């Protein structure tokens, strides 16, 4: 559980490097860095866990929040004040892999993902 690679995995893959996610985490005393690769580079989010914080993560982002993993939770809240205003990864680890909902003002969207 936040221990190793997850996800993606297109043959061999060629060149190009087109909306490559993949996640991969590996707590190690506080410290747990997650393979949020996205749509805005690959981009890690990293910190020693329960670390407050406002940090940017897509030179367009305020992302202020504090994850404080809980074992098999996710609980926090960043947010992208300027516009987003919310994206929050409100989440535990379903059960031999993660979703990530994404609290949003309001709405629960769940990225449906997992571990490879």
């Amino acid at each position: 559980a936040f221990d190793g690679t997850w996800k993606v995995d297109r043959n061999e893959n060629y060149s190009g490097a087109h909306d490559n996610l993949k996640l991969t985490i590996t707590q190690e005393g506080n410290k747990f860095t997650v393979k949020e690769s996205s749509n805005f580079r690959n981009i890690d989010v990293v910190f020693e866990l329960g670390v407050d914080f406002a940090y940017s993560l897509a030179d367009g982002t305020e992302l202020t929040g504090t994850w404080t993993m809980e074992g098999n939770k996710l609980v926090g809240k960043f947010k992208r004040v300027d516009n987003g205003k919310e994206l929050i990864a409100v989440r535990e680890i379903s059960g031999n892999e993660l979703i990530q909902t994404y609290t949003y003002e309001g709405v629960e969207a769940k990225r449906i993902f997992k571990k490879e």
